[PDB]
Parts: structure tokens; C-alpha cells; sequence
């Protein structure tokens, strides 16, 4: 019997990760920061799955609350005694929209094009301003929430769950990341060098990168300090997550710990734009959660590479 914990599972990709893992016979701990949303999600998913009540368990979990993190570990130890799969899916964007919310999607599409060009050898991300009558506002509070949810959350939950995962015969961690964490998009040369220097990577060095970023946005210095012009907190947080994925895979060599991009999928975070359904997106993290023993660890996989792994 295998047990999987999925964070941010009341909606979006995380909800579908729960569906797909439960369909594979894994006992799923569906977690969410809001109790009512998570209980309702469990009820809906249990109905749709049409399976026995024991297949899907709810527990509260806010990945930014250290008490909540500790209590979920106590719960798993008492009820199940081990954990086999951790999916760090919860995430936020750090952006507030003013006006036409579809500007958010315009930025995503611009960024995908920029990434493709940079991966093909171009040396700069083109400036971009949107067409529609909206704007993405990126303030300190949202940036802090993004880093704490998207980077410290997976780090702290991983750390809290090591003892339980160590009791699995095939421990798996999947970090739902983004191709926008690419160092090519990070702008900050110091941070790119630190995160890119894999042999010297430590948790302390990654923490320093994200804390320097937060101080800069607090002080209104994002441009002058060479951070991204937009999606700054998202990019920093996913880059940091990718780096922590490598750190953790090295520290816990018997585990398989990987980061993925699920693809651009219609969820609340994207204002329900993007080519993929939530069910399609969840195929990616589920693929890495079910990776056979001996498979890659410490890697970042975009969607098509993840799905081709086996
Ligand atoms: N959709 C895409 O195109 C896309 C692409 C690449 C990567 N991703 C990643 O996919 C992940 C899932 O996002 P989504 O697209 O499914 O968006 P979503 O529909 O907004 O779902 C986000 C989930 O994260 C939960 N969450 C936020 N803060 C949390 C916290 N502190 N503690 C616990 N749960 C928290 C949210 O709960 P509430 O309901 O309480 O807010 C929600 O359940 C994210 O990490 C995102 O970065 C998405
Ligand atoms: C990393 C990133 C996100 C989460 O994956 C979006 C899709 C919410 C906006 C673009 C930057």
C-alpha cells in the first residue's frame, strides 16, 4: 500500500493529481489550506471516483504555516506510519491584476516566446508591454507570499516529511515548478551564477538569493538590481525550487526527487487560459510520482520530456 500527499489539492492541477493517483490505487491525502474547500473537494472527488471512502483522506495544510506543516507530519505518522509520495503542488503568482485580466495571459505568451528564443541562443529577453487594458502589479507583499509558498513551502514540507518518506521502499517527491524558473529568464547575474553552480549549491545559498530578491522589491530596486521586469517573484521562486530539488536529491540519494512543468493549463492561476485541461496538466507530476526505481533524480522536466521518460 502506497500513500501520497498532495498540497494545494482543493482545485486546479492538484485536484486532478489526486484523481489520477487514486485511480492508480494509491491512497491519497488531499490537503488544502482552507478546511471547508478541502472537505468539499474530497467529497466531490470521492463521488467522481466512485471508490471507497478509505481511498481519499483529507487533512488541512497551509504550506506557509509551520504549525500546519508539523501537524500534517504527525497525522501521517499516526494514521499510516510512512509516506511514499509527496507532491508539492501548491503555488501562487504574487501578481495582482488591474483592469483586463487577460493581460496576465499576454505576459505568459510573451514569456514563452522569450524562453524559446533564449533556449535557441538569443541573449536577451525582449521588452514587453501588453495590448489589452490591464496591468500586472507586483508588490512586496505578493512577492513575499509567492516566495514563501512556492519555495519555502516545498522546502519545509520536504524537510518535515523526510522521516516518513525514508520508510517508503520507493520515496518520491515531485515539485510542480515551471519552465519560467529557467536561469535564462532570471536576469540577475549573481543569482544565475549561484543557482547554476550545482556543485556548490546549498540551502543557505538559495535562501540568500531569494532573500536578496525580497529585500530589493521591498525597497523598489528590482530594475536597478537586475531582477526580471515582470513575473519576478514567480521566476525567482521557481528557480529557487529547481535548485532545492537538486540539493534535496543529492542529500537524499535513495529518493527520487524531481521538478516538472505541467504545461500551460486552464486553472484559476491562469484565469482559465492555456491550451491544456487540468487533467492533461496533472499527467506530468503523476508521471514523476510513479517513476520506477532507478529513474532520474534531481532534474527538471518540461511536459513532453516528462511524459517520454517511460
Ligand atoms: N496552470 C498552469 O499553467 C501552470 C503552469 C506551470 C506551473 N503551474 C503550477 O501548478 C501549481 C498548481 O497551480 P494551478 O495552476 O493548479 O493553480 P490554482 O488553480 O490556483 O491552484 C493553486 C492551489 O494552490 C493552493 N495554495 C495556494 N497557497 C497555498 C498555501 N499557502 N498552502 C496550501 N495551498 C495553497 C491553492 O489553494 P486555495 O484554493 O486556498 O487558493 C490551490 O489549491 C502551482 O505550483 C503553479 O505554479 C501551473
Ligand atoms: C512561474 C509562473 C506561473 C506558475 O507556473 C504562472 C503560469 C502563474 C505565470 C507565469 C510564471
Amino acid at each position: 500500500q502506497r500513500y501520497a500527499l498532495v498540497t494545494g489539492a482543493n482545485k486546479g492541477i492538484g485536484f486532478e493529481i489526486c484523481r489520477q493517483l487514486a485511480e492508480k490505487g494509491i491512497i491519497v491525502i488531499l490537503t488544502s489550506r482552507n478546511e471547508k474547500r478541502g472537505l468539499e473537494a474530497r467529497q466531490k472527488l470521492l463521488k467522481e471516483l466512485n471508490v471507497s471512502e478509505n481511498r481519499l483522506v483529507f487533512h488541512q495544510l497551509d504550506v506557509t504555516d509551520l504549525a500546519s506543516v508539523a501537524a500534517v507530519a504527525v497525522f501521517i505518522k499516526s494514521k499510516f506510519g510512512k509516506l511514499d509520495i509527496l507532491v508539492n503542488n501548491a503555488g501562487v503568482s504574487g501578481v495582482e491584476m488591474v483592469g483586463d485580466v487577460s493581460v496576465f495571459n499576454e505576459y505568459i505568451e510573451a514569456d514563452f516566446k522569450a524562453l524559446q528564443a533564449l533556449e535557441a541562443g538569443a541573449k536577451e529577453e525582449p521588452p514587453f508591454k501588453p495590448k489589452a487594458n490591464g496591468e500586472m502589479i507586483e508588490k512586496f507583499e505578493g512577492a513575499k507570499d509567492c516566495v514563501v509558498t512556492n519555495y519555502y513551502g516545498p522546502k519545509r514540507l520536504t524537510q518535515a516529511l523526510i522521516p516518513l518518506l525514508q520508510l517508503s521502499p520507493s520515496p518520491r517527491i515531485v515539485n510542480v515548478s515551471s519552465s519560467f524558473g529557467s536561469l535564462l529568464l532570471l536576469w540577475n547575474e549573481w543569482a544565475k551564477g549561484v543557482l547554476g553552480d550545482e556543485d556548490r549549491l546549498t540551502e543557505e545559498r538559495v535562501d540568500e538569493v531569494v532573500e536578496v530578491f525580497l529585500k530589493d522589491i521591498k525597497e523598489g530596486k528590482l530594475e536597478e538590481s537586475q531582477w526580471p521586469p515582470h513575473f519576478a517573484a514567480e521566476r525567482v521562486s521557481k528557480a529557487a525550487l529547481n535548485a532545492y530539488t537538486k540539493i534535496a536529491a543529492k542529500k537524499y540519494p535513495s529518493f527520487r526527487i524531481n521538478a516538472i512543468c505541467p504545461g500551460y493549463a486552464k486553472t484559476d492561476i491562469t484565469f482559465h487560459a492555456g491550451p491544456l485541461s487540468v487533467a492533461e496538466a496533472a499527467q506530468v507530476p503523476v508521471k514523476l510520482a510513479l517513476l520506477p526505481d532507478g529513474g532520474p533524480s534531481g532534474c527538471f522536466f518540461p511536459r513532453d520530456k516528462a511524459l517520454a521518460l517511460y
